[PDB]
C-alpha cells in the first residue's frame, strides 16, 4: 500500500540508504539527492575514486553520513558482503536503491552468451542476492526496495536482448515477491521504476548516433525515483513524454493479478 | 509476419523438429502430435526410459522419424551438443519448440537464491543456447522457434517467483531478437506462448488444494501451440477462458514498439 | 470542476431543487431524498393524483418546502412556463434535476417515425428547453444541471432504438454545452448520470427474466444521483455491477476532447 | 458480416444508390465514385442548380444512370417521396448513402432552440423516415445503409452542441437497429461513418480563424466511405490522423454489447 501523502524531502532526513551503481549517471544523482535530504547513505560501483568523490560530495551537500565500498556486482559473494557492511556503516537500512548494470551498447544478438549470462548476473540475480541480504534489515524498519528498470524492462526493442532479458526478469521477481509480502504481510514496499531516455554520458554516448530521441535530465530522474520510493509506490514512469508513462500502464495485467489475489 | 492461411496438419509433414521437455505433460503432447502429422522429431528430457516410449508411440502415429537425445538442460554444453546432434540425425531443422523447465512448485520465496539460479538457467539460459545452436540450420529453412511461456511469464503471482522471473526473460529476450530479426531480414520466425492452468500431471500435483481453477485440456495445449509456431504468429495463447487471453494482449506495449520502429 | 469534498446531506438543506419526472420511480426517490435533507423542492410529472401523494411525503420526510405544477413535456411552453413558475415560487433555482422521460416499452423498432418524434421531443428537446429557461436562476446561484441517463445513451442494445437516440442526444448536447461552459466561465456544473437496471415498476415491468435480480436498489441510485449533482461531477456511473461501470468509462473520449481543449 | 474480400470498383458497377447531401462536399464526391464505378445514382440536396452540374459530371464520369430530385429533409413528406421516386427511376435500391446537414457553423448555444429542433430534424429524424422508406428495397436486394457522421458524433466539442446531438442520435439510433437487424435475421449492413476534419468548403469556412489542423481529402473520403458500406463495416473511421481513428475506437462499448447478446 502505497503513502497516500506529498513527497517531501524530510522523509528521507536520517533514512539508510544504501545506492548502488553510484559512481556515475542517475545513481550518482540519487546519492546527491539523499545527502541533500540528509540521509545516511552508502554508495558502490567498482571505482573506487569516483566513489570516494562521489562520497566527499555527499558529505558537502550535508549526508547524515556517507560511505562507499567498491567492487563489482558479478561477484554475488561481494553483494552478500557489502549488505552486511553497509548495515554495519549506517546501523541498520530503510532503503535498497538497485540501480546498477552491466556495460550495455547497442548490438544485434550474434552468439553472444557470455554477455547474456554477464547481463543476467549482474543485473538481475545481484538484486537478488543483495534483497536477500537486505531484507532481514528492511523487515526491521519496515523499509523499501528500490529497483530501476526501463522502458525495455516493460516492452520489447532490437539491440538490446540480453539487458531487455534481465530487466523483464526483474519485473516478474519484484513484482511476484511484493504479491508474496502482501500476503505474507512483510511490511516492505517494492518499487519498480521504468525509465525512458535519461542523459547519462552512458545513455547519450549508447544512442549515439542510431536514436535521435529527446532525453530527460538526470537529477530529476533520481529524484523521481527516490519519491516513487518514499512513498512505496507499485511503480514509478519517468520519460521526457508524459504520453510515454501512459503508454506503460498496463491496467490488463493489474484486473489478472486482482482476480487471482481476490 | 504470420501465415494469412488456415493451419493444415500438412504443414508439419516432412518438418523437422526439435521438442524439448517431452518425456511428459505438454512437451509429450507436442511429440505425438507431430508424429500424427508425420513430421521428423527429436525429443529431449532426462529420462531415457521415458523418452524411449515416447519415441515408440511416436513411430506408432506414425512420425516419418522419431529420435531421443537424453540429458540435463542445467549443463549447457549438453544444450549446444543437444541440438547439433538432433540436426544431425534429421538432416537439417525446421521448428525448435522450447518447453522444458526445472522442477518448480509453489512455495514462498525464502531467500532461496540456489533455486532462482537454476531456474534463471534451465527455464532460460538453456532456451537461449540452444536457439543459438539451431539458429545455422533454421536460417537455412526459413524455420520457426517456439518459446513456451506462462501466464507468470506476462503478469505476477505470489509462490512462482523465481519461475516468473525466467519466463519474464524469455519473453524480454526473444521478443527482442524478434525485433532484431525483423530489420535484419532473418526469416526465422518467433513465436512465444503464454499458457493458463494446463492438466499436465505436474500442474494438477502443484495447485492440489491451493488453485481451485479448471484446467485446460494438455492435448488442445499441445496442438494449438504447434499451430501458432507453424502460422509463425508472434505470440499464442492458452487458456480455459477467452477473457484471459483478452487480458494478457498489450496493446500500448505493441503501440510503443511500433513507434520506436 | 468537481467538488473536492466528501458528500454532506447538509449540502442540499435550503436549496432550491427542481426534479422532472418525480411521481414515481427515481425521480421520485430523488424528491424523498432531497425531503430529508431539508430542501425546497418542486416535482412534475403529468399526474396530479401521483404528484400529491409525492408532495404530501416530501412534506412529512422534512422538505424545506414541496409543491408540484402538473403537465407534459410534450409541451415545449409547457416546459418553460413550469420552470419560470417552480423558479418564482421557490424564489430562485440552485439545481434543475432533468429525469422524465416518455413511456417506453421493449420493441422492435417497425417503423413507428411518430415514437421515435415523441422520443426526441420528451427525452431531449424538453431537456434543452428546461435547461435554457432554468440557467439565468442557475447562474445566479453557481448552480447544476442533472441529467438522467442510460447505459442505452452510451451503448447501443436492441428493442430501445428511439429511446437510444435520445439518450445519447443528451449526452452529445449536455456534454458539449458543459465544454462550452468552461470557456464561456459559466459557472454551472452539468452532470450525466448513466444508469443500469434500477429496479422501478416501470423497469421491472419492462424486463425479462433473472435480470430482474441484478437490478439496482432505485433508493440508492436516486441518491448517488444526487450526491454527484451535488459534488458537480461530470458524470455519475450507477449500476449492481462494478465491472459495467468499469465498462461505461471511456478514456480515449476523454483523450480527444483534452487534445481538443487547447485548439 | 462484413465481406471477408478485398474491395473492387466492380462491387459498385451496377448498384442503385441514393446519396443525400450530394450537391456539394463529400456527398458530390461519393456521387462522382460511384459514377467511375458505373453504378446507377440518384442525387439529392435543396439546390437543383447544384445538382445539375452533379448529375452533368457523373454521366460523363460513365454512370449507368444519374438523376438529382430536390427539395429540403426538413420536410419528411419530401424525405420519404424521394425514396420512392428514387426508387422508381433506378428499378429498385442497393444503397442509401445518408449525408446531408442543416447548415451548422462554430457558435455558443445561446437559447436557439429552433436551431437544435432543425437540427434534430434535418440530421437525425429525416435519416430515419429515409430508412423507413428504403428498407423494402434495400430487404429485396440485401442492401446497406451508410450513415455519415463525425468525431463530434462521438466525442463533445464545444460550439457544435446541436449537431453533436444530432449526430450522437444517430448513433444510438442506427447502432441499436443493427443489433435488431442481427436479431430478426434482416440481411442489410449499417455503415456509421465517423470523420475527422474534410476539406469541404462548408468545413473551411467554418474552422477558419478557429481550429488549425491538417484537412482530409474530400475525394478519398468519399471512397472510404463508400468502400465500408460495400464491405457491410459496421463503422467507417477517417482521418488525417491514424491516432485519431485508434482513440475514436470504443472496445468496453463493444463488450457491453457482446455481452448483452450473450
Ligand atoms: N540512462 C538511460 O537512458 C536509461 C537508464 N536506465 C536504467 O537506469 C540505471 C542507471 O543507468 P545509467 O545511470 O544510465 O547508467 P550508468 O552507466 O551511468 O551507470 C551504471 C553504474 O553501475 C555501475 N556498474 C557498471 N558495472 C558494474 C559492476 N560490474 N558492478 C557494480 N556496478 C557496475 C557503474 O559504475 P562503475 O563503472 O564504477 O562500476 C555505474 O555507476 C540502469 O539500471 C539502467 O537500466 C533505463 C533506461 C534508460
Ligand atoms: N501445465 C501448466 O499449467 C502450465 C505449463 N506451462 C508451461 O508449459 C511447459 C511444460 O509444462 P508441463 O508440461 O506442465 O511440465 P512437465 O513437468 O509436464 O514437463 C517438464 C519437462 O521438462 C523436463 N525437465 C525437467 N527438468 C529438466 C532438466 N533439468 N533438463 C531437461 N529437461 C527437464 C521433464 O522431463 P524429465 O523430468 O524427465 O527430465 C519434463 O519432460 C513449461 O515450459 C511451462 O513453463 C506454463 C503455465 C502453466
Ligand atoms: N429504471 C431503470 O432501469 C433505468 C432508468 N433510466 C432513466 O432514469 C429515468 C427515470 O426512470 P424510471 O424511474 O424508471 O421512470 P418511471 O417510469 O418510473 O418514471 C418516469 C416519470 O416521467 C413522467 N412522464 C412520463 N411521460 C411524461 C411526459 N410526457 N411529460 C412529463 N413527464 C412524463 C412520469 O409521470 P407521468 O406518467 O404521470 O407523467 C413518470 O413520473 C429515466 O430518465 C430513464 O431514462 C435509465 C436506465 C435504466
Ligand atoms: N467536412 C467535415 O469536416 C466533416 C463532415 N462531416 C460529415 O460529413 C457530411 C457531409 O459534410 P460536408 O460534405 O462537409 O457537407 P456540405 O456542406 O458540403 O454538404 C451538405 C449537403 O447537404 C445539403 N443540405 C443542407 N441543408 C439541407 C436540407 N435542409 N435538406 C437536404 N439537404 C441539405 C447541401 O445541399 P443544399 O444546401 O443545396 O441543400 C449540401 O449538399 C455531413 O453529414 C457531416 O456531418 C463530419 C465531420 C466533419
Ligand atoms: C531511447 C530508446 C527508446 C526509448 C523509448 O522508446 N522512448 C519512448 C518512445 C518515444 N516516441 C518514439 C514515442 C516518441 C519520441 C519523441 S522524441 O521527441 O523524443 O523524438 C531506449 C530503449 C532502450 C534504451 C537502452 C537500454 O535501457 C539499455 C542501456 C541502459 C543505460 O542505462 C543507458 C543506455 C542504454 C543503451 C539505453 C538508452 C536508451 O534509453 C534506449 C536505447
Ligand atoms: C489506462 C487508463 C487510460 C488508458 C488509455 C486510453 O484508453 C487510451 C488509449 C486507447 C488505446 O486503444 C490503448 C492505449 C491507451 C493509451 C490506453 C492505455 C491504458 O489502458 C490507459 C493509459
Ligand atoms: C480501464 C481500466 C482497465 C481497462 C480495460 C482493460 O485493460 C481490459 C481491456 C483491454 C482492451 O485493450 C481495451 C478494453 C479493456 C476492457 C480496457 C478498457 C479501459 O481502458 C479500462 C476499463
Ligand atoms: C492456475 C494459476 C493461475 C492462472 C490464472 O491466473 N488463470 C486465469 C484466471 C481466470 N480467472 C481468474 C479470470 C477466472 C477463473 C475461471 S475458473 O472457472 O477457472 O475458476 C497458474 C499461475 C502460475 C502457474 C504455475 C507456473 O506456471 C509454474 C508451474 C509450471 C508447470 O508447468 C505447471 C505447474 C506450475 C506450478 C503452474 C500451475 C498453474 O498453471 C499456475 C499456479
Ligand atoms: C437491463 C438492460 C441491460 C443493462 C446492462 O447492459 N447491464 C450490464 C450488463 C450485465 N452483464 C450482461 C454483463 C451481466 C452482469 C450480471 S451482474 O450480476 O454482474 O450484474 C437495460 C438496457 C436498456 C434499458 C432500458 C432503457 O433504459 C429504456 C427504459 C428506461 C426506463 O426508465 C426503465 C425501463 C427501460 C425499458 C430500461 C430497462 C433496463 O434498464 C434496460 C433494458
Ligand atoms: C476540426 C474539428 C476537430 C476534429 C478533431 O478533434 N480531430 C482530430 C484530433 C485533433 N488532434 C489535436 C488530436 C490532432 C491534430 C493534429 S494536426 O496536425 O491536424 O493539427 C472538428 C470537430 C467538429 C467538426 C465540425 C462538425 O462536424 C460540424 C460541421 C460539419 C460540416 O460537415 C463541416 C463543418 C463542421 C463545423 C465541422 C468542422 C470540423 O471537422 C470540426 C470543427
Amino acid at each position: 500500500q502505497p503513502l497516500n501523502e506529498e513527497f517531501r524531502p524530510e522523509m528521507l532526513q536520517g533514512k539508510k540508504v544504501i545506492v548502488t551503481g553510484a559512481s556515475k549517471g542517475i545513481g550518482r544523482e540519487m546519492a546527491y539527492h539523499l545527502a541533500k535530504m540528509g540521509a545516511h547513505v552508502v554508495v558502490t560501483a567498482r571505482s573506487k575514486e569516483t566513489l570516494q568523490k562521489v562520497v566527499s560530495h555527499c558529505l558537502e551537500l550535508g549526508a547524515a553520513s556517507a560511505h562507499y565500498i567498491a567492487g563489482t556486482m558479478e561477484d554475488m559473494t561481494f553483494a552478500e558482503q557489502f549488505v552486511a557492511q553497509a548495515g554495519k556503516l549506517m546501523g541498520g537500512l530503510d532503503m535498497l536503491i538497485l540501480n546498477h548494470i552491466t556495460n550495455t551498447s547497442l548490438n544485434l544478438f550474434h552468439d553472444d552468451i557470455h554477455h547474456v549470462r554477464k547481463s543476467m548476473e549482474v543485473n538481475f540475480l545481484s538484486y537478488v542476492v543483495l534483497t536477500v541480504a537486505a531484507l532481514p534489515m528492511l523487515k526491521q524498519s519496515n523499509g523499501s526496495i528500490v529497483v530501476v528498470s526501463s522502458l525495455a524492462g516493460k516492452v520489447a526493442y532490437p539491440m538490446v536482448a540480453a539487458y531487455s532479458a534481465s530487466k523483464f526478469a526483474l519485473d516478474g521477481f519484484f513484482s511476484s515477491i511484493r504479491k508474496e509480502y502482501s500476503v505474507s504481510r512483510v511490511n516492505v514496499s517494492i518499487t519498480l521504476c521504468v525509465l525512458g531516455l535519461i542523459d547519462t554520458e552512458t545513455a547519450m554516448k549508447a544512442v549515439s548516433g542510431i536514436v535521435h530521441m529527446q532525453a530527460a535530465p538526470k537529477e530529476e530522474c533520481a529524484l523521481e525515483i527516490i519519491k516513487g520510493g518514499a512513498l512505496r509506490q507499485e511503480e514509478v514512469y519517468y520519460d521526457s513524454s508524459l504520453w510515454t508513462t501512459l503508454l506503460i500502464r498496463n491496467p490488463s495485467r493489474k484486473i489478472l493479478e486482482f482476480l487471482y489475489s481476490t
